[PDB]
């Protein structure tokens, strides 16, 4: 019904930043992620149960918040970006590693390194022209990237960052990955294996979260599928027949904007979608490598301890069988009349 709640007042009475008619429609319920300040010490205790929560008033990117197309384009360098195409409005992302094993299933989102003056040209184009096409530049920054965006990056507040990194006894920082979408764009519900600080900067996007333990509602593909981690359910057409327990899912909502930082955490699942007539969307995502387990494992296992057992019985399986496609029929003679 209403999981993002009424859309918040921006200010100087500048009207309603979206309205849900912004939204895609789907079949599920959801409620809210609780929208906090980093002073309050329920934001400290959510991030420490690795729970999601929306952090307003971090400054994490505050510098890039005056980033827009002309002002990256003139200072991010000249070099190489990913950008993903697509026919529809769902990027369904592909191991490109993983294509080998399964031959039967062809890509519909192909990736397309370019500089980022032709992603800005490509994308100029598209609205010219009218086209249907849709871009996603998807590109993880590096230092060959301009002296103002390197001064910027350096305002970023790394103070507040590397305490969270402490205090969760996170691994190291992996990547910052940049984010540049148009509206409407979506990111089909998938989980990461690394602990995520979502920092929106330009535009607004709808985050749909799954907490681990709805595994088995949310059907990922096999571990050695391209699409590895995401979900197999159409969220616009979901498929009852096949995902049965799709119908018992419920997710955690939240509309990001422009200093809004979302903790995704580790083996959540996210669905995100740019807010449709929108505009361009930019986000910059911070990777940090999860606490190491334990010394002893207490019982109950968590949810996203039994992912990973999950995950890795699939990995020794394709492993020990000498070729993935063996796995399925392996598990099956396992379980059938057995366990089931
Ligand atoms: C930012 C985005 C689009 N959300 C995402 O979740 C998301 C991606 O786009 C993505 C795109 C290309 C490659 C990897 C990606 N990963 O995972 C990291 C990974 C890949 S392989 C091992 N680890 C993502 O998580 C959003 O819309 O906000
Ligand atoms: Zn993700």
């Amino acid at each position: 019904a209403s999981g993002s709640g009424e859309p918040r007042e921006e200010a100087g009475a500048l009207g309603p930043a979206w309205d849900e008619s912004q939204l895609r429609s789907y079949s599920f319920p959801t409620r809210p992620i609780p929208r906090l300040s980093q002073s309050d010490p329920r934001a400290e205790e959510l991030i420490e149960n690795e729970e999601p929560v929306v952090l307003t008033d971090t400054n994490l990117v505050y510098p890039a918040l005056k980033w827009d197309l002309e002002y990256l384009q003139e200072n991010i360098g000249n070099g190489d970006f990913s950008v993903y195409s697509a026919s529809t409005h769902k990027f369904l992302y592909y191991d490109e590693k993983k294509m080998a094993n399964f031959q039967n299933f062809k890509p519909r989102s192909n990736r397309e390194e370019m500089k980022f003056h032709e992603f800005v040209e490509k994308l100029q184009d598209i609205q010219q022209r009218g086209g249907e096409e849709r871009l996603y530049l998807q590109q993880t920054l590096n230092d060959t990237v301009g002296r103002k965006i390197v001064m910027d990056f350096l305002g970023f507040n790394w103070n507040w960052i590397n305490k969270q990194q402490g205090k969760r006894g996170w691994g190291q920082l992996t990547s910052n990955l940049l984010l540049i979408g148009m509206e409407g764009n979506v990111t089909p519900a998938h989980y990461d294996e690394q602990q995520n600080f979502f920092a929106q900067i330009k535009g607004y996007k709808r985050c749909i979260l799954f907490p681990p333990d709805q595994f088995e509602c949310l059907y990922p593909y096999p571990v050695h599928h391209p699409c590895d981690r995401q979900s197999q359910v159409d969220f616009d057409n979901p498929d009852y027949e096949r995902f049965p327990n799709f119908q018992n899912v419920v997710g955690y909502e939240t509309v990001v904007g422009p200093g809004d930082v979302l903790y995704i955490p580790m083996y959540w699942w996210h669905h995100i979608e740019s807010l449709l007539n929108g505009g361009i969307t930019i986000t910059v995502n911070f990777w940090y490598k999860g606490a190491p387990t334990p010394k002893r494992i207490e019982y109950p296992l968590k949810a996203h301890q039994k992912v990973a057992i999950m995950r890795n019985i699939e990995k020794m399986l394709g492993e020990a069988l000498g070729n993935p496609q063996e796995v399925g029929p392996l598990l099956n003679t396992m379980i059938k009349g057995r366990y089931n």
